């Protein structure tokens, strides 16, 4: 049966990993958040069973997720228009959304930005959905090529899905402005697209509420949308696989009926979701004290990334770069394109032991005050 | 998009739940195992990061799983013929296997026993695989209808998958004898079936090693097989979603190449698996002290089920049943068919508040010395 299977298409790693996918603190570590440890100790002391969760996971987790996404008091919540399934990570949320759409709707294709996270194509294609790309990056001005984006998306037909990164676009760190999000929301309604928000970095651009402004501009204009969110980075819960798939429809009757088929898609995949990480999230978000500790830890990560963006720009200048890298200051989240070519990136790894991805994307959160000077010296050497 | 979606096809519950899917102790509780609490305290004290696991999960978890399945010193392990991916539960292992097979092999159909766990059909159909049924149950003799099974499976073609419950068949509790497993292994080789073992109850029939005898008889005769295993019941870790998909091929080169595509199927589903529950398993299985506490806790669950099987048979007689229920003593695991009809089961729920599934399957682990007498009185009343 297996003898003819084709193989599927860090190890190589004063050397430095900017190819990492995770947050690192100033010491180069990815520690467990203190809020998370406190919540884990509470669960150890208080859990009396590991009995299965419902298919959609812990109810409080769903409520707290919807409030993060839509705002406390949003009409979507008051009108019972949204249902949330706790999932194994943001990836699991994307796949649940893809399976739900493939089996229950006429969707055949999903539009993704060029560039995006490379696993988007794999997830949607696994569910039998075609992926098409829309233009996104203006490399000359280090910017969102908004005209190109709108022009590309003219090819999208009514009933296609269009995937939007809610904030901290991966890999570019370039997000629509609020007015651009409002333009896209109106366009989406007029053209009949189903928006799919992928929200893996809420809190890493400007703040929890500000980072959800784009999603909320969409939610104010659409009867229907899906959000696949992740708590991997903003709780540092990567390996516990904590995410959510939130379905929104015109009314409660419709969302509940549609959500029954989303639950069927989950039940045929992994049955019901892993409790530990989501229970840590729900414990923290529903407790004033733990929530305040967690919000500060997330602010500290957001701010450290900001400081590294500024220090990187200042240092490249001091090590003799010459080039404008000011665009880095304005970009959001852990990632940016450095503007290095694939060969410069290869040189960086081979000659200098500095790792980035071939696109030139760098994880700013891999930079620290201690490694900044060698890092920038290496980059200057390959310009 | 969603307005036309059709709805997908405990709540109703001296009343008694035999419709439950979980183990209950003598007090009617499903507590966290002591070995599990001890391991969770160790992880709270010792974990320093939640950084993502590899796609296939924790290496020690995989090694300990293969030793449970195949035996320490098995040739499959020595020859590096098996690869294990840690998955979100036994369901996740089944779905990973189904996606792997659908995308990478000529498999189009999977043979499942009639009866089986109802989610088997949903998982395989979700991956685009047809499900066909083979005969299994001799209800007159309360037994495995082995001739019917072999006759049904004659319709299976070379390259079809045949799913076997490794022990504690769900719902019947009727397992092949060792010699029957040996007959099926030889038949499977001759007919070109790919065996898929679903092993959710290892340790609940006779013991860890004895319960794997059937799988090991297959493994001794086949170049290729897949095992989807679960630690939900034997560690009481239901909601932490702890299972494994183990791929076996003729040699290391082939299994590694095939496993790369299994990892691709995982990466497009949930990316990488949830650490907490699997880390508890690996912590326990790799530690002599915790392993001994856990093995005794599992023996205690196995034995309590045995005691309830005997007490149920004895009590039905004492409450005036008359019928032979001796078959219950011989069956394995938490489940058996009571031999009640769908209408007797409905009567039991409506008139007596005793819940079972419509097939008449009962969870023996829902029985306790305290509820046995009313339970049996109710059953006698509906005969
Ligand atoms: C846009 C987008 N969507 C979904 C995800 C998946 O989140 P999790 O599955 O890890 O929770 C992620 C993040 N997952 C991720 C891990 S490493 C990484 C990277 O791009 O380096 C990305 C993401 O960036
Ligand atoms: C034969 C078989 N295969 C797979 C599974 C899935 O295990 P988990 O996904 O829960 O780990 C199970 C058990 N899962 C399960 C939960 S309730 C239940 C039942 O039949 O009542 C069954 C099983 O019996």
């Amino acid at each position: 049966m297996f003898e003819n299977i084709t193989a599927a298409p860090a190890d190589l790693f004063g050397k430095i990993n900017l190819g990492i996918g995770v947050y690192k603190d100033e010491t180069g570590k990815t520690p467990v958040l203190t809020s998370v440890k406190k919540a884990e100790q509470y669960l150890l002391e208080n859990e009396t069973t590991k009995n299965y969760l419902g298919i959609d996971g812990i109810p409080e987790f769903g409520r707290c997720t919807q409030e993060l996404l839509f705002g406390k008091g949003s009409a979507l919540i008051n009108d019972k228009r949204a249902r949330t399934a706790q999932t194994p990570g943001g990836t699991g949320a994307l796949r649940v959304a893809a399976d739900f759409l493939a089996k229950n709707t006429s969707v055949k294709r999903v539009w993704v930005s060029n560039p995006s996270w490379p696993n988007h194509k794999s997830v949607f294609n696994s569910a039998g959905l075609e992926v098409r790309e829309y233009a996104y990056y203006d490399a000359e001005n280090h910017t969102l090529d908004f005209d190109a984006l709108i022009n590309s998306l003219n090819e999208a037909q009514a009933g296609d899905v269009v995937l939007f990164h809610g904030c901290c676009h991966n890999p570019t760190g370039i997000d629509p402005t609020l007015e651009q999000w409002q333009t896209l929301a109106q366009l989406s309604v007029e053209k009949g697209w189903l928006p799919l928000f992928d929200f893996a970095y809420q809190g890493f651009a400007r703040g929890l509420e500000e980072d959800a402004e784009g999603l909320r501009a969409f939610a104010a204009m659409h009867k229907e949308l899906i959000v696949a969110s992740s708590y991997s980075k903003n709780f540092g819960l990567y390996n516990e696989r904590v995410g959510a798939c939130t379905l929104v429809a015109a009314d409660s009757e419709t969302v509940d009926r549609a959500f029954s088929q989303m639950k069927a898609a989950i039940r045929a995949n992994y049955s019901n979701p892993p409790a530990h990480g989501a229970s840590v999230v729900a414990t923290i978000l529903s407790n004033d004290a733990l929530r305040a500790i967690w919000e500060q830890e997330l602010t500290d990560m957001r701010q450290r990334i900001q400081r590294m963006r500024q220090l990187f720009v200042n240092t490249l200048q001091e090590k003799g770069a010459n080039r404008d890298f000011s665009f880095i200051i304005k970009q959001n989240g852990m990632f940016s394109f450095s503007g290095l070519t694939k060969e410069q990136v290869l040189r960086l790894r081979e000659e200098f032991g500095v790792y980035a991805v071939a696109s030139g994307r760098v994880n700013v959160a891999g930079m620290t005050p201690d490694n900044m000077a060698p890092l920038c010296e290496a980059i200057v050497a390959v310009l």
